[PDB]
């Protein structure tokens, strides 16, 4: 091509390489593998827009409106993109900074990235690195191998044709970390130089967005040079608002109907949200709404009616009987059972820690006859030592609260902590395990709707934990009233919306004597 | 021919390159290493259509009539396809979805794919991805390679000559998966970019069907993309209906016979179903049918008989003595063996959990040594943990129901849980294990036809399980008369057809105390 | 082409190679794979410098100014570079010594490297051999590869184009090590012998600089040729000075502001340091400062205000509630817990060891019945043996100091050493373990703000430890006043800056009896 190279602002290096390329095309003859190689290399080097970028949209109020009018919530993503706009304005050129959205699945991480692109007026392009093993798919490979293609980044640059295409590397925590590093690095950016080509490409001003469900698996070489932002799950009422304003409209558009035919009530949407779904995003809720509208469309095209109104009285005919008929596993907990607030890789959960005697306690202690503890729940070494520490503090606390009670000392116990949480949050069930052992020993059940979370140590101190937002959302959607937290987490509980702290009686504690007071 | 491309309807983007390569092809004479094959590079694209989307019928009445004519049951698939047609008619265009049918072997998935194709009037094309590893076949190679094969999707487009051919991938749970992803991903769908053709195709209109036996093997990036529909097994009377109405006609028209030439009886068909087959599908049933029919054919053509008619008494002259005389391993179960339903990759099943004693009891054991338990059955870690939990609960439940009994606490037992259940349905034999240990310890057997299933917790809560339809079918076909289910599975049992749940006596349950009260 | 060599010194050795290869190219015909391959090999052979040296600055005062004016502290590195320039001067040219910086992350182990490249007027280059595993990325491939590119230093010479480039090997802990030796070995520095270049490549002039968090996981063969220099962390005052001189200006410039619009007061900077960061470097502080500055930029551009002055009473707006609202775990320690002063891979850190008495005292029953010690903290074998040594010594010391006390000898204890230290510094908690055991046994706490370290042997001899600078910095950060050290560490405690050793009363000891007399 001639105008392709003409209209762009290309550097002397690529000018030299394309000059030698034209020369080689002038030295070879038709019908030759060499000429095919040279011509494909030429078209590759010619298809990239150098110095050609897209004029971004920098009105603060217009960006705010674009962001807010097609996504509920996500206030911190909105704030961050607004700060990005403001810095790119106070500077001259474009910025091109790296981000990472982490949170449960189905909360809006990819759609918010599309909307960020639509607000920046930049082009868009995405790809995943969950099912990726070859460095080739990122950095290409030389023109010598038979099947030659340039590693999806030059493929991008072609497919989008602009200097700052807002890439989206989905699912970076489930991965070729070498090429990923070489791509996400302010100092290793300005020249990339994939294997296929031999010219270095200048991608310093493209803003990469990444996604992940959990930070703790993004390799630290990346995690260091990548700014983390949380996109948390929703409570029933935010799920309802999301539903009414975005889920049902575009489902109707997808199934070809309109509002004057298929009407979903707020009552049936809450019935869906509370009975037919359990996640903390809106993925399965959207599946159910699509099912409702498909069966509506059928009952219309057939002719069973001309307009369908879905109300809790006739819901079953569209989807069926409710799948989640209970709120928790236990309504009123027996003695050795306590409710904790696990932080999983899909949001939160209210997991039940259960203890039970394992061998008859009929023994007058003729001699030493120590007790023991058996533990299950696929525990690692960190969690096994946490359970030992919690066992020992339980012994030592019942040693002084009621010395006559030799249950925990001379008795064989089986403890079960279910397998939800992530290894970082694993040893956050310390106070739950302590309460479970103590309730089994005393023969008294815990307070009824009481969920707790926090780390415990031999001396009894309650150390802080993470994931307070997700744990609180899970306690909320599991029907919890009281909630015990480490008094060093009073920050990230009093910054949640008043939606999530409606009727939660929260107790911020420093030592386990306080948890023992409240829980009894 | 230029006539063909000219006839095609507006692939203008492709036509640019089509000219830029075809004028060069025709520019160079034959006897040219490049031209010989660049004629193929033209013929392929010329054969691949671009604008023709074959007529699709949107008649709900006729589509229902054709669906219910050549496939018994499968009303889930039939409802889904009817909703599909209704939606594709409400939208003025064809749409194209991505559906995946899962179920045991021999339930009709491929055959109903054929029926769907001929019912929507779309073309048809199937292929397998069972043991394929290379991406050379799902996406094709490039010209640099010595071979020349444009994959399978381009092959389909050529063979059918339409852009909505309803491709059918088989054994998708046995796959290399990146290409399947890029194929069935509506994000990466609108453009495909095979290797042998650098031109994109609009697959956003074909109706992808996948068939899998077990959904769990389907990698997650696909499992969340395809819509998973279940096709269940077949009770005996449904098997008989299928054989009478479809299998015997197919085998006849396979061996050139007629209703007067060679006839099979309903009584001999039931006899065959019950004695010569054990599966949940109808594959072995059709194999027996076609063997009987080809034996009949040999007899007739040799003239050893005329007007051959198969009866229960001359059936042994065709297939010999039965294969499965006995219903199941036991009819009267001794102490320590109970019948548990399982959900294997082959569908439902009925297995027997067995317990035995390993070391003699008689011992005035000084020191009060602790009883043990050796679990065999080729278990995973999850099943080992779950058997520990069931063991502890059995000991604890006996400790308070029969305080004098010390069988479980101090004795060395061996538990064999037979190995059929999928890794997901592993810890579903929990209540059968508890019952086996308890019946061994109490010396008494459980009541006769008392299959059961459900997860058990450390304090006894019976937790819901999956695969209820398959398990109910396999309890039906084993002489089971009382099945014991977790209470939260009513929404799964009370929606089975009237003939499936016909003779059963079902006890839904929430805590093991009641399973104990209805087993002893 | 030749015009490169037309003015460039090349060795008589490689000259025969290049001329023989030009001949063996001139005999063969173009439009050939072998033509392109030999051409590429020659282009690599010629793309590298062979005699040209950067006219390195040798003005001692110039290099000293260049250093001093872009880094606070690092006296050791700056002195070493000044002496290196001195020897470079007194010789004709220099040899490019090997060097290694070690210390906590975020202290400047890279920016000082680039400043050194500046003051030597060489260029810069870097690469990390942490994440890699194969020696390919360093040693390149032979001529007989499918299609290859050379080792890393070849790309370095291509993108630097002088014989002494000052490259930087990074993350030398996470490592092939033999290859890095053959690279960093004087006798064979002058001979690389990349399989991609048959001629020996000299490297006897480039100075390599490596980086590390800890010098113990660097393999000894490499460590023999590396001259170790330490770059420690900082204290509150040093962090404040770096933030005022470097961090705030660099961030403001990055954001596109000026001095008058956005300013951060000394109070708010010490607030950020002491409150929103718990590191030893300034890595997180950089993020916490440019976050403030981009929120400032938002307020400015978006018209919220035309000037901003971030102050201690409006910082919570810019960042949020304080993150770290506790200097340490216990303000006043119970009996049985002592501060630890460990030296983790991330830098110094104060740790608390606890003891609990996991089992009742038994009321001086007649039996001999020795006590025990369960230990948690994810130890190694050396640490478990050091714990047993501390246990024995504590029992013995209590025997000969309060012979009437039976606690340690007949009692079952639970010790927990937190899992923070390094493997080599593990047995630097012996005196903390002894203090904790004796504190629990006697039944009374230790001096309030007292931290200790040092190894202990059976006879109670305190043995010297390492990491005194980092332990002292940590002890300062955690608000410790009294610090107890081995008497053989006054060499490296008294060479410490007056910043660090100011507020601390420091007790050097030789035996444990003095630690006792101090702690009680
Ligand atoms: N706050 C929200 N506003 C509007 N739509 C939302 C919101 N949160 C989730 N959704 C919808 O939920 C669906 C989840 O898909 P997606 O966000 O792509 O999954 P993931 O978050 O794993 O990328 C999207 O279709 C999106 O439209
Ligand atoms: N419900 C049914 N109605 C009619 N034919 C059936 C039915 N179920 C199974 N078949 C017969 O079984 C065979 C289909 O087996 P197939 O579905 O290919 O096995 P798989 O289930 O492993 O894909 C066909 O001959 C089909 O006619
Ligand atoms: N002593 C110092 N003098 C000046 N700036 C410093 C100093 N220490 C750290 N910095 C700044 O902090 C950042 C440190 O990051 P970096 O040095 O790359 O981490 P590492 O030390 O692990 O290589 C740099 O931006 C640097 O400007």
């Amino acid at each position: 091509f001639r105008e392709r190279l003409k209209e762009l602002v290309v550097p002397k290096h690529v000018m030299d390489v394309v000059d030698e390329e034209l020369s080689k095309l002038g030295l070879l003859d038709n019908h030759s593998s060499e000429f095919n190689v040279t011509r494909n290399y030429l078209d590759w080097l010619t298809s990239i827009p150098w110095g050609k970028y897209s004029n971004e949209n920098l009105d603060l109020a217009r960006a705010q409106a674009v962001l807010e009018e097609d996504h509920y919530g996500m206030e911190d993503v909105k704030k961050r993109i607004l700060e990005f706009i403001a810095v790119s304005q106070l500077r001259g050129s474009t910025q091109g900074k790296i981000l990472c959205f982490y949170g449960p699945p189905g909360v809006g991480k990819t759609s918010i990235a599309r909307s960020i692109a639509r607000a920046l007026n930049r082009e868009y392009f995405r790809f995943s690195v969950g099912g990726m093993t070859d460095v080739a798919e990122i950095k290409g490979h030389r023109r010598t191998y038979v099947g030659a293609m340039p590693g999806k980044i030059i493929q991008c640059l072609k497919k989008t044709k602009t200097e700052n295409p807002l890439i989206l590397i989905d699912e970076v925590d489930k991965i070729p970390s070498s090429a990923l590093l070489e791509l996400l690095d302010p100092e290793q950016n300005a020249n990339f130089l994939d294997h296929y080509l031999d010219v270095p490409v200048d991608l310093s001003k493209v803003l990469f967005i990444c996604t992940a469900n959990v930070t703790d698996t993004i390799p630290e070489p990346l995690r260091d040079r990548m700014e983390m932002i949380n996109v948390s799950g929703y409570v029933a009422q935010e799920k309802l608002a999301i539903a009414e304003r975005y889920l049902v409209p575009q489902a109707r558009a997808l199934c070809g109907l309109d509002e004057s035919k298929a009407k979903l009530s707020s009552d049936v949407l809450t019935l869906l949200i509370k009975q037919y779904c359990r996640e903390s995003g809106v993925r399965n809720l959207q599946k159910q709404v699509e099912k409702v509208l498909r069966k509506s469309a059928y009952k219309i095209v057939s002719g069973e009616a001309e307009s369908v109104e879905v109300t809790p009285e006739n819901l079953q005919d569209f989807v069926g009987k409710p799948v989640f008929t209970v709120e928790r596993m236990y309504d009123v907990t027996p003695p050795g059972v306590v409710m904790g607030l696990a932080w999983t890789a899909m949001g939160g959960s209210t997991l039940f820690v259960e203890t039970s005697l394992r061998r008859p306690q009929d023994k007058d202690a003729k001699g030493d006859k120590d007790g023991s503890l058996e533990v299950t729940g696929q525990l690692g070494e960190v969690m096994k030592e946490s359970a030992r520490i919690a066992y020992t503090f339980a012994r030592a606390f019942l040693m002084q609260h009621a010395p006559a009670n030799d249950y925990l000392v001379t008795s064989h116990i089986h403890l079960h902590v279910p397998e939800g949480a992530t290894p970082k949050d694993g040893p956050s069930a310390g106070c739950t395990i302590v309460t479970a052992l103590l309730s089994l020993a005393m023969g008294r059940p815990v307070r009824q709707n009481l969920a707790m979370t926090g780390e415990v140590s031999l001396t009894g101190k309650i150390l802080p934990v993470g994931g307070i937002k997700e744990k609180t959302i899970a306690a909320k959607r599991a029907g919890v009233t009281c909630i015990v937290l480490p008094a060093e987490n009073k920050k990230d509980f009093y910054d949640l919306a008043a939606f999530i702290t409606e009727g939660l009686e929260v107790h911020f504690v420093e030592h386990y004597r306080e948890i023992f007071d409240i829980a009894f």
